[PDB]
């Protein structure tokens, strides 16, 4: 009955939650709120090493929370899933 | 700024990132409940919930109020309350 509906969705929610529950990833996700940024803009605005950033980004990709858009050797990252976009939008209104 | 807030959000996110703990929080949103009532609504025994309720307590996300041998639970966080409402709309 209604037990399983709540069960299956709580599971989907926990999926997004776990993907977001990490300091560096959240900072990155928050920075991509309604905008595209290149590696350079991200490492400077977060004071994160190129390699540290490279790892978190790769991870974010994998979980499909961020996408890319190339350009003469300059790639731009942006949010992907509608769920993270909304949670990020809310997190922004909560701490701003 | 960024690091200070991302840290606070992450702590809330971590407390919510567990199926059972989330269901509990989902039940406690806008309606103080006893353990028995949570058990009834989630169809889980008290012992089955104990580990999750204890976790939610140590993180201050829920506060307990005793009354004539019965313990009542209340969702503390306004940020969590906001996130639960959004989660509800996103998956319901």
């Amino acid at each position: 009955m209604n037990l399983k509906d709540m069960e299956q969705n709580s599971a989907k929610a926990v999926v997004l939650l776990k993907a977001m529950a990490n300091e560096r990833r959240l900072q990155i996700l928050c920075m991509l709120h309604n905008q595209e940024l290149s590696v350079g803009e991200l490492c400077a605005k977060l004071q994160l090493s190129q390699s540290a950033l490279s790892q978190h980004l790769a991870w974010l990709r994998r979980d499909g929370l961020v996408t890319t858009r190339k350009e003469a050797q300059t790639v731009y990252y942006t949010l992907k899933s509608e769920e993270v976009k909304a949670m990020i939008k809310l997190l922004h209104s909560l701490y701003c």
